[PDB]
């Protein structure tokens, strides 16, 4: 049995799991879970200006990970962080000090199996093809034909990725390009991930790119009456309504445009802003749709918000945005508390418009095509988080 440990170091906050693996590679139960986690905030890059507190900030975590593990398998157990790609927007060295500095921490503090390469930046192509792996890993998938895994596609703040497997013709036949867009990894059995990740257009950084389409002026992805500024990435963005608030029809236009649905394609067949869309096929008909695909349908009363996934269909999407977006702040803040509790109430119409548009006119998924959306997935009685970290632990595991 193999341990292990794996921080997920993102925007907002430092997040460890701890997985369990028996012989046969399957999750035993940590106590009365199959996965150990706790997070902390803030993120590390927080501390651009004081990366050896960055590293310092993660010593709790790592302290239940040492407790969480028995001592008898530290010095065999893998520990790995994955920091995300917003650390290389810091000026300066700033993202390689603050690496730097959880290095020295973890060689100094922890009694775990700490590689040269256990501090990486890891970016959203990787998180891609580790989240279809920990998809696919908790389906019982591995080892079954490409045709029969589970796509995923994953929304976090500032980017969106899609990874699903294609068939050889397919992988060989792949356009070159900056990411590749084949990702060659072996379970066992071999497979080929058609993986892309768009900047840009992930659930906080979509709505700067939405709103910047109708520039200084009333968007009507914006519900009455909300007058404001939306700042995304240190950029402020004019958030007012229209007049008549927000309207539906006028939104999705300003979003498709905002998705570059018109961007030319030099592929056969391409999403949005020139992607190459990977080919579709079996691969991608059974769908997971992680993070914000959940996390607006549980905000919007689209399932008990005590749940962690639902299946769905993006027309669902689009029939709840044909209601919010008739409804102003008010109503809005007071049917959904989530959406007050995050920032988000104003934006409630654009990002139900923008993640129907981004599944449907983006990705071409059918809008009556059911899909799993869910921030964790079942794995036996319990649950596991839709997230990268398993698929990058079960990765070093096979290692
Ligand atoms: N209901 C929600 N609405 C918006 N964001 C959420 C919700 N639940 C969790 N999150 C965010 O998911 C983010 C993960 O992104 P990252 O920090 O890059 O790992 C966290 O920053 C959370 O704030």
């Amino acid at each position: 049995t193999s341990y292990a440990v794996v921080f997920d170091a993102g925007s907002t906050g430092s997040r460890v799991h701890v997985y369990h693996f028996d012989q046969n590679l399957d999750l035993l139960h940590i106590g009365k879970d199959v996965e150990f986690y706790n997070k902390i905030q803030p993120g590390l890059s927080a501390y651009a200006d004081n990366p050896e507190q960055a590293a310092k900030s993660l010593i709790p975590l790592l302290e239940q990970a040492e407790n969480v593990v028995p001592e008898d398998f530290h010095s065999k157990t893998p520990i790995r962080l994955g920091a995300t790609a917003g650390l290389r927007l810091l000026d300066g060295d700033a993202s390689e000090r603050i690496l730097q500095a959880v290095r020295d921490m973890l060689n100094n503090k922890s009694t775990f199996n700490v590689q040269p390469d256990a501090v990486s930046i890891i970016d959203g192509t990787q998180e891609g093809s580790y989240l279809w792996v920990t998809i696919n890993y908790v389906l019982g998938n591995l080892g079954k034909r490409f045709t029969n895994t589970v796509g995923v596609i994953d929304l976090g703040g500032g980017s969106v990725q899609m990874a699903y497997a294609v068939s050889k013709k397919t992988a060989r036949n792949a356009p070159k390009v900056e990411d590749p867009y084949i990702k060659k990894i072996v379970l066992g059995k071999p497979y080929d991930l058609y993986v892309h990740s768009y900047l840009h257009f992930g659930r906080e950084a979509s709505r700067a790119e939405i709103l910047k389409v109708t520039h200084g002026s009333a968007s009507p992805c914006i519900l009455a009456g909300f007058d404001g500024i939306y700042t995304y990435s240190g950029e402020e963005f004019k958030a007012s309504a229209p007049t008549s608030g927000a309207n539906f029809d006028k939104c999705k236009k300003i979003i498709q445009k905002a998705l570059k649905l018109d961007y030319p394609c030099p592929y056969q067949n391409c999403t949005f802003g020139g992607i190459w869309n990977g080919g579709g096929g079996s691969g991608q008909k059974k769908l997971f749709a992680a993070s914000s695909f959940f996390y607006l349908p549980q905000d919007v009363g689209m399932v008990d918000p005590n749940k962690s996934n639902l299946k769905l269909r993006p027309v669902d999407l689009e029939n709840k945005a044909k209601i919010v977006c008739t409804l102003n702040v008010e109503d809005v803040k007071s049917a959904y508390p989530l959406l007050e509790k995050f920032n988000i109430v104003p934006y409630a119409c654009m990002d139900l418009i923008y993640q129907y548009e981004l599944l449907v006119d983006g990705f071409g998924l059918d809008p009556l095509q059911e899909i799993t959306a869910g921030e964790k997935i079942e794995y036996q009685e319990a649950l596991v988080d839709a997230a990268w970290a398993l698929g990058n632990a079960v990765e070093a595991v096979l290692l």
